[PDB]
């Protein structure tokens, strides 16, 4: 008879299969309806994410399409899986929702950010996110979206990423989505194009962020974010003014000129772990993996197969994290389509279940 069961969670109606029970919504209260559950099937606890109306307008469907489809065929340790997809409606007609889940993971990497780590920890957190990275870049897709809230990681420091951004398609920084402008790259607020060294940015500020327990650029709005940059960073050197764009090129010189401040200076030994020379130098190679990859000019821009090449990060090389196969994608498209052949494009997947 009935496969599906119901019930109203966080102001809206969830319904899914009765395998998950006792339903616990996240208190994060972020886009995105999750809740966790438990799995009775195969014994393990689950993460299930609902779409509330896929089609709302074409912007929603041409995400919810890009990241079912890519998510179900790209298997990584450090990219989150998926295990089920569903939806509880089994004719096109009234087909409007759909559910995820997947494999559960204990937090955030923004809390993980507030207790204080150390450089073993630290570390393998990036080595784990830059071989996500790595493995997305080998595939052909640009995060972009690199963000905290979009990382988690389990009790045994094991990483996974939770989204697959804009797969390098739109290059807006502020769409109809991201609620953070602090990890974003220098040439990309300014419209100037991006590459696979975009990434490498954010990744470096989510680093300096573990290190001082703070944003280390706060930006109340879209230009405040350039400021705080070179209020800390100080202003690129004149190649880098010439392919701007001119109208906000002007700008950029009209803006007053700051010299900047060292990463020894903006990266204290006193935040580091100290008073031992390996922490020393620790501190010392943490630093300077910044510098190469907290670069305003994205040519000397440190790419992610040096930066998993350097020695605080090398450590843990192994390369089936790392040298994996890539993920081949042959539905593929670059095109955008109709809103009913949206639905009936995403019904495929789910209903060939
Ligand atoms: C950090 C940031 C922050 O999150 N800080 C603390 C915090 C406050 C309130 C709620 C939470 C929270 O709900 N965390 C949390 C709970 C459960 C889960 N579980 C989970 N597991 C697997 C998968 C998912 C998932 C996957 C896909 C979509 N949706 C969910 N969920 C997780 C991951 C996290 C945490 C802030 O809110 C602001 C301040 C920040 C930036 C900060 O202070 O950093 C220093």
């Amino acid at each position: 008879d009935n496969n599906f069961y119901s019930v109203e969670i966080g102001d809206s109606t969830f319904t899914v299969l009765k395998r998950y029970q006792n339903l616990k919504p996240i208190g994060s209260g972020a886009q995105g309806i999750v809740c966790a559950a438990y799995d009775a099937i195969l014994e393990r606890n689950v993460a299930i994410k609902k779409l509330s109306r896929p089609f709302q307008n074409q912007t929603h469907a041409k995400r919810a399409y890009r990241e079912l489809v890519l998510m179900k065929c790209v298997n990584h340790k450090n990219i989150i899986g998926l295990l089920n997809v569903f939806t509880p409606q089994k004719s096109l007609e009234e087909f409007q929702d759909v559910y995820i889940v997947m494999e559960l993971m204990d937090a955030n990497l923004c809390q993980v950010i507030q207790m204080e780590l150390d450089h073993e920890r630290m570390s393998y957190l990036l080595y784990q996110m830059l071989c996500g990275i790595k493995h997305l870049h080998s595939a052909g897709i640009i995060h972009r979206d690199l963000k905290p809230s979009n990382i988690v990681v389990k009790s045994d420091c094991t990483l996974k990423i939770l989204d697959f951004g804009l797969a390098r398609t739109a290059g807006t920084s502020f769409m109809m989505y991201v609620v953070t402008r602090y990890y974003r790259a220098p040439e990309v607020i300014l419209g100037m194009g991006y590459k696979e060294n975009v990434d490498i940015w954010s990744v470096g500020c989510i680093m300096g962020e573990m290190i001082k327990g703070g944003v280390l650029f706060p930006g109340t709005d879209h230009i405040d974010q350039w400021n705080k940059v070179i209020e800390q960073l100080g202003t690129p050197c004149p190649e880098f003014m010439k392919k701007l764009q001119p109208t906000v090129r002007t700008y950029v010189e009209n803006r007053p000129k700051y010299a900047g401040y060292s990463f020894e200076k903006l990266f204290p030994d006193v935040l580091f772990p100290a008073d031992s020379e390996h922490n020393k130098l620790k501190a010392s190679q943490a630093r300077d993996l910044l510098s190469k990859m907290l670069v305003i000019d994205a040519s000397k821009r440190i790419s992610v197969d040096e930066a998993l090449q350097h020695p605080y990060i090398n450590v843990w090389y192994d390369p089936s994290e790392a040298e994996a196969p890539p993920p081949k994608i042959p539905q593929l498209d670059e095109r955008e389509h109709t809103i009913e052949e949206w639905k009936e494009l995403i019904y495929k997947e789910v209903m060939d279940l």
